[PDB]
């Protein structure tokens, strides 16, 4: 049995956000939705998060993960940032005071954290009957760490923060993940015997190492090779290197199942994207949130998807789009701005400089040029000429047009809604539709052709015009 | 003398793909393409392709390939996968029973490797008096490749396949690049006593390396440094990989020739493409299939060009565009889609929010606004307006415009196609051209302009514009 | 007292370019500018900079940058490039006969050297009291620099030039930077002995380390151990390289200043881009020359702004922009293209697909889609009605229109400049407005539409059209 804490009651100062650091997001999870995910995944009996001053705004979220994951998350409140351990000590409040499972402890800044890694540690723990457990990895660079003091023969000693570590230990490259696995009562023991004068004047949670040690506990550093694991985020550059390197994974994922992705570095998929069988993604693409696209699709290059689901065999070439679907064999792009609500049928084609918001486009039809669909029902089969508007504004409300199937309409035409236009109907080139439009029936608007002969040698004389058609009228 | 194998005939199963692995494609040719250039470039007297179930999709190209490398190439067919060893017997089988020149064998999965690798391979091979000689590297990550088994004199002894190593022999560092040269007799000797129990369950060619060594013949292994040339690719996150480092090579060939690349990382230019000295290739681009772009061009960022050529002074930002032609000095971008059969002169503009296809634009002419232009020809220093339309498609079929030389035609004309209009002459903005369009006249065809006075007070009253006029009324 | 000179002097072969090479730019400026900015914040009491032969090209900007930096910066000619030591003869031309002061050297293609790596040269020099301290790094790869000769106590005796370097030399991986502190007597005397005959034919400065040692002079070697500091460009290899690593430590000074960058590698920052806290800058961005960004504000991806200042809490996505303002709270994108001029007020809304060149809009104003404004002035709160054109142009010259505040004009409008539309006025749908049009009036052009029965069966008999129709009249 097992009780894990998620500290996530610091300031988060080096982030110099205004938003809270747990709350920043990669790969369209916020960090702590990633640690809250992965614990409960290992679905430990206890899951408590501690909360500081901006709990207000953070713990809700909480309460939405607890539904998502299916289970309880208790929140703790931490009052004010005194460190680690005193963050531990607010966490075990929330736990019975006979409490007598394991407890684990994780920051909420190491958002590459895993049910695996956790499993692991708490196997280890209770292996080699710890009292306690950290996890550890080595870097090429430790500075921001504590540094794991060992002994030849590796049993750990102790932990030094960077803030307090001497020349000599700054040198040291293994360092602490901030992970840890607590027989309880130990725990609780060190945790009364914390002082808070070291550089940070804080209560570390780093110091009951050395405290269990002298006590002569079991006291255990288990090592993960994988570093970027329990890599930990106190600023926005560590926090673009681990999306950086969680995106590598996500794409290395795709690829291993058959998705061809001819940039992985500059192609960004969110957790929850899935992708077809020998779909091609070109590079500059992010799909984000819950996209989903199918199989044998071209994707890219230089295009954003968000919440879109594409069918099988479709093109999405540099579009921007999100919340709208995009049906089987259709073709979108490049240069395309889809907006909620929009769904295109199988084989359908939104071409380059279109817009659409709110509309629903049957198969086999195409807006294929320069045209703004608003607020509209479009058929099957049909034909919007270039340069249209479905104008859907009447300069203070919004209204909705209806479009039949096999319709051929010219180019320049203006659906002034609400209007509809029958099956198979037609519009000429420059046509402003004001009213309904039957099947069949040509509409049109605009008037006779006038040709005003001379005009250019008369109006703009001199001009380089003037003196070509003076030229063609011998020749 | 020397006979070139190639093995493209394993199922490829790592790739998932319906496509065959040795078709999937870098920098515009297909792994197999890229191994037969390179080998051609040798120019051995014998080049034979194994394949095996899937030969009738690849065939064909070998075929394409014999053809544009101007020799021979057969294929020999390997009815089932049963191992790199059985298929190097089905390529024997494509040479005469008393071949008695060298037979080199290499993989269709190596598409870094280079002639002159290859003669070198052949070289050493010839100096040492081989019975065998291997191509080896050394990799950080030696996964996946068989293992260099070598005595401290550094005489090798053996090739065991990642599948069959101890733990021991999967720490070696040395890989086989699967690319040998072999005294033909002493091939066939050893291929003839292959045993197929392994873990793969399959006749390893890698297996004739200690068969040699036991036999007292000289065994060789030629280490390559640049270990890229002979990376294999097994599956897709490996093919990114290469495809990554190829074009790192082939970008950095551009720059040392002249080009500034601002950001080789996102420029992606395939082999065959040619760009002119001075040239600036701003981030997000890439140049593709036969593209050419002259000297002191301007491209990117964000451009796609696939067959196009660009002239010298040309400048093509923010252009997605294929199988065109864009004469020196002339501007495309930002925002410009070419599709085939565009051709725009020298001084010629087609600006943001435009659309060509299958038209010709003559010397000096700007179509710099919201236009597509479609099976146009259009003469020498014209303008055509912003939110122009040549109206190509009359419901069932694709008509032409002519437009001539110095015209200044209206802001929204559709040319409702086939019209011609002639040289010098104007269209009014919103016209709508259904008839020829004389020399020097000007065409118009909206109506007057009325206005309304004081509708907005009557029909959007109370609302914010009738307060503003009812404001502007006073004042 | 220090006099500090610049070599730039040599041709730049390598570059290959008829641009002169300290003129090639990364993060918006000059190599040669880089290079006067850090020297002018030592401020030295002379700054000399010897020219060649393009001394006319470059001498303007020298004076340029001394007008920037407020202070004299001297210029020597070097008439033929005879090599280093000779450049290096030709700058203390420059100075008196008598300057008693420290002489310090460097290059203009090492365009990251900085103040704080020159001010700790000189008090190196000083401190061990050193005839010559040259600074040196270490290198993966030293190719090309000129190598430093040690013995086992780390005392220099010499640099080897790659040129003249024996295989053994060439393996040494501490390089010369090229960045020198001379006691100037010391220098003066050294160099007057200098000979060519060496495999550049060159007077090189870099023998003058080897010269002043055997004089049994001080002879120091300071060692940088961030490389990146004194690397050099003598190719476009290097050069985007150099930017490369420029570019990311500009970014990474954003992040920890408070700016969320997506992806650090594909967003390029020039050096004097300012950036407000919480805003957010997705992949594929460039903010360049002296673009400025405010707080909250959510940029790119792919966008690439141009001297453009954004206010807080502003969108800009998709945009290519330049020399334009961008108010509070604005929206533009995606896909919209900003020319000079531009000024859009807080509120204001730029979407898809339109372009806006020296025009300025008003507080809260929406220009939505498709749309051209050239030469316009709009007031607030207006709506510009999707595909319109400000129409400018009359063929031969420009023109400006003039458009209030609360209007509402309609979808595909073309303002026939030079016109005025009063204020809280209205346009219908394809209106052509070639008069003024009064506050609080709807002005209306198109002509009545007409439909014209039964006209697809009649005139596309047998069309998928006409037989839509037909079963739509039973059905
Ligand atoms: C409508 C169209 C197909 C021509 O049809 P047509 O039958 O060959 O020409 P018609 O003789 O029948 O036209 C019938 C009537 O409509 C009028 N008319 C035709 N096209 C018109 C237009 N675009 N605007 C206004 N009136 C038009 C004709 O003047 C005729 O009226 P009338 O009998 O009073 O003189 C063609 O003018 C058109 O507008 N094509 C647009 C195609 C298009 O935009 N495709 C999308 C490209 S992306
Ligand atoms: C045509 C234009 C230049 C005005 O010409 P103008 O000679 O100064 O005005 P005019 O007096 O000669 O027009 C001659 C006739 O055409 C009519 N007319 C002019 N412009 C018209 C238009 N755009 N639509 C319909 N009729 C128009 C005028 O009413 C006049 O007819 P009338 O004599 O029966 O009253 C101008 O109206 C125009 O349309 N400019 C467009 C420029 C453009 O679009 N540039 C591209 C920008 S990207
Ligand atoms: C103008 C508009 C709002 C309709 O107004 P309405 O008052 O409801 O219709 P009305 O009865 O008052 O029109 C008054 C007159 O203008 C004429 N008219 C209206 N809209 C017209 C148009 N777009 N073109 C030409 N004439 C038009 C009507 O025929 C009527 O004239 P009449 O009295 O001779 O028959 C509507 O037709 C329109 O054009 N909407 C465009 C909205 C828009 O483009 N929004 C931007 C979307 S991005
Ligand atoms: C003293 C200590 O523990 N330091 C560890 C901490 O450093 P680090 O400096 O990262 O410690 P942080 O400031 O990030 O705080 C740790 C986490 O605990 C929470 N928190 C912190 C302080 C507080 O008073 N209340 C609170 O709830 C925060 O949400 C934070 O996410 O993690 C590193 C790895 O990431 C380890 O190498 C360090 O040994
Ligand atoms: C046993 C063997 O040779 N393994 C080598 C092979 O591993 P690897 O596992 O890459 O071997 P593959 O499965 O890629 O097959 C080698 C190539 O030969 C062809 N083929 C393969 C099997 C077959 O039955 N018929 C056939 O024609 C395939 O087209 C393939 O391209 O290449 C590696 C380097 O890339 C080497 O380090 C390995 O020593
Ligand atoms: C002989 C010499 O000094 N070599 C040094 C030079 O190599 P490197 O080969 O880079 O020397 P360059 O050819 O770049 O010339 C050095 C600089 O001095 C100027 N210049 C050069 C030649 C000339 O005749 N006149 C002139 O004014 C050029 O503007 C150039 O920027 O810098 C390297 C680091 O960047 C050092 O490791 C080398 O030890
Ligand atoms: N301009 C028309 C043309 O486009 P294009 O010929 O450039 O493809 O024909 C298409 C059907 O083939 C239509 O969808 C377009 O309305
Ligand atoms: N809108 C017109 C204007 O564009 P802009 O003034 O924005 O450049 O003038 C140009 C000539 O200079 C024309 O090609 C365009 O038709
Ligand atoms: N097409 C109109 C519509 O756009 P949309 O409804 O797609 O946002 O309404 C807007 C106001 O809300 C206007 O600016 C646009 O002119
Ligand atoms: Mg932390
Ligand atoms: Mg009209
Ligand atoms: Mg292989
Ligand atoms: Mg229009
Ligand atoms: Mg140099
Ligand atoms: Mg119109």
């Amino acid at each position: 049995d097992t009780a894990v804490l998620v500290l996530a009651a610091g300031p988060g100062t080096r982030m110099r956000s205004d938003t809270p650091k747990v709350l920043h997001t990669l790969a369209g999870r916020s960090m702590l939705s990633h640690v809250l995910h992965a614990i409960a995944k290992l679905a430990p009996q206890r899951l408590i998060v501690v909360l500081g001053h901006d709990h207000q705004r953070i713990a809700p979220l909480v309460g939405e993960l607890a539904d998502t994951l299916g289970r309880t998350i208790d929140v703790a409140l931490q009052d004010r940032p005194l460190g680690t351990g005193h963050a531990v000590l607010c966490g075990l409040s929330a736990l019975p005071d006979d409490y007598a499972g394991n407890v684990v402890v994780t920051s909420g800044d190491t958002p590459l954290l895993d049910a695996d890694t956790l499993a692991d540690l708490i196997a280890t723990h209770r292996a080699v009957s710890a009292a306690v457990t950290v996890l550890t990895t080595t870097l090429d660079d430790p500075f921001g760490y504590g540094r794991i003091l060992r002994t030849q023969d590796h049993e750990v000693m102790a932990i030094v923060e960077q803030t307090d570590a001497t020349p000599s230990q700054r040198e040291i490259r293994e360092v602490n993940a901030g992970v840890y696995a607590f027989d309880i009562a130990a725990l609780r023991s060190a945790l009364s015997r914390l002082s808070s004068n070291n550089a940070q004047q804080e209560l570390y949670l780093t110091d009951v190492i050395a405290i269990l040690r002298s006590d002569g506990q079991t006291v255990h550093a288990s090592h993960v090779d994988d570093s970027a694991l329990v890599a930990g985020v106190n600023n926005r550059v560590q926090l673009a290197e681990l999306a950086s390197e969680l995106n590598r994974r996500v794409v290395a994922a795709h690829q291993l199942a058959g998705v061809t992705v001819v940039d992985p570095a500059t192609t960004w998929i969110d957790v929850d994207v899935t992708i077809g069988r020998d779909t091609v993604i070109h590079p500059g693409t992010q799909l984000l949130g819950r996209t989903q696209i199918g199989g044998r699709c071209v994707v890219g290059p230089d295009t954003t998807l968000t919440d879109v689901a594409v069918g099988d065999g479709a093109s999405v070439v540099r579009t921007h789009g999100s919340s709208s679907s995009i049906g089987d064999g259709a073709a979108v792009g490049p240069f395309t701005y889809l907006r909620p609500g929009t769904a295109l049928g199988a084989d359908g084609k939104l071409g380059a400089f279109v817009e659409v918001k709110n509309s629903t486009i049957g198969t086999g039809t195409k807006v294929p040029h320069l045209t703004y669909v608003g607020d509209a029902d479009i058929g099957e089969y049909s034909n919007i000429g270039a340069s249209s508007v479905f104008v859907n504004y009447d300069g203070t409300s919004k209204r909705r047009t209806t479009v039949g199937s096999h319709v051929r309409t010219g180019s320049d035409t203006m659906f002034v809604a609400p209007v509809t236009i029958g099956d198979g109907a037609y519009t000429g080139a420059g046509t402003v539709v004001r009213e309904d439009v039957p099947p069949g029936a040509l509409a049109v608007s605009a008037g006779p052709q006038r040709n005003i002969e001379n005009w250019v040698q008369r109006k703009r004389p001199g001009s380089p015009a003037a003196q070509a058609s003076k030229r063609a009228s011998e020749m």
